[PDB]
C-alpha cells in the first residue's frame, strides 16, 4: 500500500531503515 518507516518516516520500513538503532 503505501511504506512509511516507523523511526524517520522516510522511503523504507522500519527493518530496512538507515537508523535501526533502536535495537537496544
Ligand atoms: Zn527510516
Amino acid at each position: 500500500k503505501i511504506v512509511s518507516c516507523r523511526i524517520c518516516k522516510g522511503d523504507h520500513w522500519t527493518t530496512r531503515c538507515p537508523y535501526k538503532d533502536t535495537l537496544g
